[PDB]
């Protein structure tokens, strides 16, 4: 859907950063210092299941560019199992939402937060 | 969710972004140039129905920035009016794409594109 690589170096950037608000705006919940309302976090963990299979399209070949270093496209397999990884992590996370339970969600909250740094380590330009 | 302000702008202009990405890469289907997959386009029109959403709680009192005109703000009834309408009009895409009639897709689609002008006209710093 890109007309050029910067297209989708934008689009994959725009979709992290909204990533990335959706699931630090539940840092406090985790955390104890803002209330958990079990439905509030429901709706919230699912807008981040529709969110995080969407940047993963945007590493397609040629699009080199931003802070992806270009191992994700010499080591392809690779970084398809680490985002898909991620995306089973998101999956557990969206049923202890479901089950309502704030420990299972604070476990997987962790979870995710390791398969971002995993990943960010490998396949992101510090 | 947003610490300063200017993380709202950013936030809102990242959801803006994958909407015009989520919307426009639907044009060519719309037009005919590229072929019509009804289960395709069930799919993107979800993911834009999510989205859509996204944007107008980042508008919040105090988040004066980016291209937003200050009327947003002064006159915030009929802003409101304004997404909510063009929500709206995302419901009937997401009709029209459940129902897989690209006839009804192409009104639908013209009903959101004029909804998006509309908002920008008024709301939007040129
Ligand atoms: C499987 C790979 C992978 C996972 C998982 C991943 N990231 Fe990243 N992330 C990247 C890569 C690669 C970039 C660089 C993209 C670019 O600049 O083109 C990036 C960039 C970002 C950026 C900067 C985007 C910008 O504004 O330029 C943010 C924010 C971010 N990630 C947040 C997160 C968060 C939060 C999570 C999970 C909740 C996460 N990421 C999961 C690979 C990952
Ligand atoms: C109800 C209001 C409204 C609607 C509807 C609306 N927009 Fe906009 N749009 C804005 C405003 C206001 C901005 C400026 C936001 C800012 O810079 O803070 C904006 C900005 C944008 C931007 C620039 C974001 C950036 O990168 O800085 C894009 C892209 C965009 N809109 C696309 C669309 C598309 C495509 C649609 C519908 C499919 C749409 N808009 C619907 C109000 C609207």
């Amino acid at each position: 859907q890109f007309a050029k690589p910067e297209d989708a170096v934008k689009y994959r950037q725009s979709a992290l950063t909204l990533m990335a608000s959706h699931f630090g705006r539940m840092t406090p919940v985790v955390k104890g210092q803002a209330p958990y309302d079990a439905a509030q976090i429901k709706a919230n963990v699912e807008v981040l299941k529709t969110l995080s299979a969407l940047p993963w399209a945007a590493f397609g070949p040629g699009t080199e560019g931003g802070d992806a270093r270009p191992e994700i496209w010499s080591d392809a397999a690779s970084f398809k199992q680490k985002q898909q990884a991620f995306q089973d992590n998101i999956v557990k996370l969206s049923a202890a939402a479901d089950a309502g339970d704030l420990d299972k969600l604070r476990a997987a909250f962790g979870d995710v937060g390791a398969s971002c740094k995993a990943c960010h380590d490998a396949y992101r330009k510090k």
